[PDB]
């Protein structure tokens, strides 16, 4: 139901890095995508992938249920967008 | 795709009230519901409805696209859960 599109230009990902307070480094992969929210065009969205998750190939995806969780105030929140092919 | 269930016990809603800093009062309706996230059972979630939105009747619902928006850091966030009957 939520249609997410990774265009050919968006196979191109980036990696952000640093070290934590507690002496330990990190790297997160980041990729852009288009999410169709029923507006005139799809919106540009940024995804930050989980540790050691490969970037997504071009194609149509949908949002996997594991993207969601119950937040701090009892309401449903997005943890991070986890996609599965359509 | 996200299945939300309002049980007969959850027709029972509540209203929270107060006045704002800038001299103006408010009231938000709040209702509970069950969201199926593929785990062993559905999770209990709290919904806070929009201004002047009536509470939901019992039944099966799904999440409407207008629940989502692009947040402050460029990622997709839930604004508040807006439901439509299944």
């Amino acid at each position: 139901m939520i249609k997410v599109e990774i265009k050919p230009s968006q196979a191109q990902f980036t990696t952000r890095s640093g070290v934590s307070r507690q002496g330990k480094p990190y790297s997160l992969n980041e990729q852009l995508c288009y999410v169709d929210l029923g507006n005139e065009y799809p919106v540009l969205v940024k995804i930050t992938l989980d540790e050691g998750q490969p970037a997504y190939a071009p194609g149509l995806y949908t949002v996997h249920l594991s993207s969601f969780h119950v937040g701090q105030f009892g309401s449903l929140m997005i943890d991070r967008l986890r996609l599965v092919p359509a």
